[PDB]
């Protein structure tokens, strides 16, 4: 049914070893996309101590480049995995090969060996295409797990603001170095003074102090607090902050809208907790007794912990798996009454449709004597009494009266924890109207 | 049905005296969780005047520790209260015993008697586990009262912001004391100047001025106003404010989303106030008369003050309590017509299903002469006329015409306040089709 | 039906002259609730030029006090207007008499004539109970007009922010005057300097400059901009601004939530504009022709301008007014076919139920030849052709084929603007199954 | 059907050349509405180099004025295009002629030639009525394209904030020039100092520096950041900023509400992605097997990519176009079974109602042996097996058993990609109950 593995060169994408390589390269992509604006903004050429780290950081991405010619992929309009080499290679060469290949050049060595022209350093910015691995990690997370999709959209949106503030801090520091050191007093950092400390001659301050000051400015700006102890003084800095606040206005509105859309679509538990209020306000706008309505409030409080299970599989998709699990679950404790002592298997797998499951309290009254019967009760386990018999597990009652349209002679009550099954004789009568092999064996008592 | 109180050592959790102890310890937990950051941040060791208060404040929590081995608790998967001592003790020793016990040590005396090492004072922060009583108070409030659940979620969220601003103010003051007094001018408070007052030599300013300044900074920061007369100058202070504003951005978005989700799920009164607009715009997009549509607008305005009571108990839960209250309410003013002079009790408790309650105005017209009858009217009290008889309380009409399919001879009108009951003869005919002991006695006139 | 006007002292509340007095006193209540914080905050005793205005401003409220013993009011649980004098007077004396009476005392003369004690001036603040007229004006506006209720709730909430900023500005100015003039440099205004202008000796600056500065501070604070050129320097001013920003945080969240809840509950026009997109995307996800689907898109675009009128009066309230207007509208252009040449009036007022109104385009095809008929068309006006006759106004067709279950012989098309009525013969057949006096006269052709 | 083009002077509004003129004038309207506040605010009379541009800019609007007497327009209450000259001219002369005509006067030459009175320059502000073309462009965009209406409302609202900040910057600069140059130190720009640069003698600073400073202030104010390095010092400037922040508070609340209302009305894909979670949590709250429920989860994942197509054309509008495309699509691969070898065309175009389209996986089981048949399967293409025959394209099965109420003898399974059609024999039986010409030819095998 595969039609392939006649090649034995191609890697199945859901292999165990290949999924270990994919999480190795994601950490390198996270590190490489955080270091690149710091390399562009705070240096003009790397020092000697970062040479071997800069060389090692590209070998992993070159190995990842050569691996993509050996991976099978799943087609979109069809749903078969392609195992053919030329179809793999042409899809790679038309999608992602070019930027991945030219982001692996040694751009720090080319800058130092060609007379230190500043426009050569602008090609470092194409290494920010490596966040593709992070967006593919977030795309794979939201489909196949047990967490809802809106929470992952909030976490995905929260990851974007960290990256945007870090990049804005690096660019805001870089703009101050495009003036000569003799015009230092006309920049945002060369004229800064905080406490009794002066930021003059700022190119010789160590790296983490400058980075912390720039990140402090960017994070205070992004939250719209804006103290004003650090601000812009140039025209280029004014243009940069005018672009930056316009972007994060829309970003903050998107975050607020996503959190609101999460909260508005609340859960079903509070979709019946309000119904509690409507019912008891109806019961108390006029006057009424207190005892058996407190009984029915405890009843619905334990009943709504099971009644969400009804609507999800009433008839939403027409599966025969519900017939399989219905033969699996209910009637292996219902064959044991003499009611179904000799019914055909047609009626055993036909009965299962309207056995609704509800749980009850040790203080309710089960059935009435002066009654026309409505529901038939089918017990899982029980120690429940009646005042003439005490009904136990794997039993039933009520069918002594309903088909012959008689009142029940029993006053059935409870002292224990309940698991019984509903039955209306609407479905019993209409399919007993078709098949009566059972109906002979039901009235054979 | 209890199976216990054979021990007589165990306290029922819904006792009257025990609920007085629970509100005594909640005030101590509120006080103890507000004083602990002020003790950590503004002192290095307590003075002499707080000694007896510090000793007394732990005795109540030790007594509360020894009381938890004597309280019965309600099981989760079962719903019976456990009264056994070893099952109580093992649940306490696996849940909450450790942090409650080690938060009761005298950590101020241990700090002074071991050479004043600063790391010993960090163990004061485990006394913030005593806000468990406040979150359990807010969990008990939202289930069993007459207030809706979203308003309590807004009040619960508003309590968190007070506690967060108070703790942030204490930590922001504490960070300034981790420098020596000779580097005082490189702190946020040691370099502050407001008006013509200087904050130098700040360790000798009295306590409430320092606390008020720090709380003013924290509350102005939390609302995102940010005047900038107080700000950070260090690197540790910059890192602290970078963490703090990122937290309250998400907190403010959560508050806005909760208030919006409260407002969007509006009440039913304005769910028919718009329906007023749709109906009268339909009536006025074409031309129509004015008199009897003003009648029906006053009619629906007094009718929608009762028609919310229909849907809540049509058939939502299948209770026989509605049959009990239906025998209790309606027909003790409906037996008094000669219509039901001799009907069986089966028909008396069967009739009750489709008597819908509506109230009317002193100016409407009740019934028509040239008619096929649709509704049957069953009056609570009345002084209403017809032009040949004036119908009063405990009466009926319309049944002279409907079962024999005749037109009504009466022109029934009103001058008084109305309480009558609807009836369609759909239900009357289909259950009169089953039982006619009544039907003999109805036509016995 | 009134039972009263046997008194002739009492004023009906919906009189014409009394509604002129109610709008006279509303302007005085607006003026009196804006002037009172300016009188408290910017003066210590009024000057001579405001004496006659201060005296005149209380006479109107005294006259309004004596008028409330002569107004009839509508009861709540009943809905009759009460005309009895003692029932009027006791309701006034238990609701609103006390604060209205003691807000009319001459508190400026009492302050000057009792030694100028400052605590006497605090009784001016009970004149802010006169905003009751504004909240009653906003309560009367939202019930009985043609504007929706959420827009009036937004305008009501926008009125509150103006009043809150004006009162906060007056209190913020008042706090600076509670220090002596020798400690002037320790206040927010006594130490202010803007441009090359100094605010020293601030008690002799004229009134509108001081008021404009305080209102500028309050409005910049309320919008959370916070420039920081004006700020607090005292402890009492810090406590005041800490209270003030906490209030308007919740106020701004309430405003955002109300505007969002207005926008989310959009109109029905865009509730079918999306349905346009779903239908044409279904029609274009597979391939299809272009001509007659462009016809049906123009059809539904002119059809949804009338199909909102269906659901509002299908069966929502069971009125006979729809039978009255149904005899008024449709069939006075439908009696003119020989189809209903002699039907009984029972069938004339019975037919009206399923004549749905739709409008059409000059390019559609009306009917088919090779057909089993589904709908019957009942024209208002027309010049529509068929290829053998050209059907005009007050006519019909299709009934030549449907009751005898024949195909139609006509190919009916259009060139003009359409107003015809639907009819399914489901309703025609089931009520023709009951009454056939008509059925003789229908087949009398 | 037109009734016109007997004039040959009038231009049809959907001509090809006229739609080229409409986009030419939109660029001139955008330029003219951006230049006018810069001409009012930063100059007192234009210089010599802008003379020919100022003259040329009005000739296009004069030509556009004379063109509007020759355009046909579509009536509102009718839907016919009017081609009559006097009806065109009177609508123009009552709607838009006056402001368009008097905005074309040479107001720069009139100011210089009448003694330079400043009130003459205020008539430049009536050229801001030319944004009518931009609001008509945004009105035409949102009706007839493939983008949803709420996204265009967000983009329309984002365009307003750019125009409002640009106009506010020009007015804020203009207010500083209304004082003499000797009171320069009492303005916002004449007292400004940034870094080591001073803004004194500000009328001789070049234009783009002044404009960039004013726009930086306005954009920082609009986002509610508010650094405070530029602020107001006068009373007129205070009044202007008090008006401006009150406007953009409501504007920001409107933007947040629109984005939230976009996000809350999410798409249908995540309206079944939650249903995945509810179904598998129902299947895993009790214990169950893993194999065939993983089958049905892959089934519903490929099934919900087609089941949105059902509800949109079940019965929403009653079109015969669905009968036309139903004869076009399905049964030209269903005539090829001997099941419909000789049925009448009535049954061929009657069958089409309940053939629902679903797609399946290469691993499912199609049918059962021990069965009462529910659905009938009608294949597009297939290579599917049974264990006795391998069923291919243009075939069917299941009808060997269902009409005679027999069990199926086949165990039908799959290995390929599925396109089969559902059929319940409810519709087959009820319309086979009417027409049995087919029923003879179905049982003719
Ligand atoms: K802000
Ligand atoms: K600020
Ligand atoms: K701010
Ligand atoms: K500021």
């Amino acid at each position: 049914t595969d039609g392939h593995n006649d090649y034995k060169y191609i890697i199945h994408p859901k292999n165990r070893w290949y999924k270990a390589w994919e999480m190795f390269i994601l950490v390198w992509a996270i590190y490489s996309s955080l270091f690149t604006p710091m390399e562009f903004g705070f240096f003009r050429g790397l020092p000697e101590r970062l040479f071997v780290l800069d060389i090692v950081g590209q070998i992993a991405f070159l190995v990842d480049i050569v691996l993509q010619f050996f991976v099978a992929y799943r087609d979109t309009q069809t749903y078969r995995t392609v195992y053919k080499p030329t179809r793999i290679a042409f899809r790679y060469l038309k999608s992602h090969f070019l930027m991945d290949f030219i982001g692996c050049f040694p751009w720090d060595l080319i800058y130092k060996a060609s007379g230190k022209h500043e426009l050569v350093r602008y090609l470092l910015w194409i290494r920010l295409f490596r966040v593709r691995k992070v967006v593919e990690f977030f795309q794979r997370l939201e489909k196949d797990t047990r967490i809802n999709y809106l929470f992952t959209r909030i976490l995905k949106l929260l990851f974007v603001e960290v990256y945007c503030t870090h990049t804005a801090a690096c660019i805001f520091y870089y703009l101050a170095t495009t003036l000569p050191p003799e015009n230092e007093g006309y920049t945002w950092i060369g004229s800064l003074k905080l406490g009794d400390y002066s930021y003059e001659n700022f190119r010789e301050i160590d790296l983490w102090k400058r980075y912390t000051t720039a990140l402090y400015f960017a994070i205070v700006t992004m939250a719209t607090v804006g103290y004003g102890d650090i601000h812009a003084v140039n025209l280029r800095e004014m243009i940069f902050v005018m672009i930056y606040v316009s972007f994060d206005m829309v970003l903050g509105a998107y975050l607020i809208g996503n959190i609101t859309a999460l909260i508005v679509k609340g859960s079903n538990t509070e979709r019946f907790r309000d119904k509690m209020n409507d019912l008891i306000s109806f019961m108390n706008r006029k006057k009424l007794g207190r005892d058996l309505r407190s009984q029915i409030t405890g009843h619905v409080r334990l009943q709504y912990d099971s009644h969400y299970t009804d609507t999800v599989m009433l008839q939403d998709i027409p599966a025969s798996i519900r017939a399989k699990i219905a033969q699996l679950l209910y009637l292996p404790y219902i064959k044991k009454v003499p009611l179904f002592k000799g019914c055909s298997t047609e009626f055993i797998n036909q009965i299962v449709i309207r056995l609704h499951e509800e749980y009850f309290l040790p203080g309710e009254v089960i059935t009435e004597q002066g009654n026309v019967v409505d529901h038939l009760y089918f017990v899982c386990e029980g120690l429940l009494e009646a005042l003439v018999t005490l009904l136990g597990p794997h039993t039933s009652f009520g069918d002594i009266s309903i088909i012959c349209n008689i009142s029940q002679p029993f006053t059935v009550r409870v002292c224990e924890l309940c698991h019984l099954l509903r039955l209306d004789k609407q479905s019993f009568s209409n399919i007993l109207e078709i098949y009566f092999h059972d109906g002979r064996t039901i009235l054979n008592n």
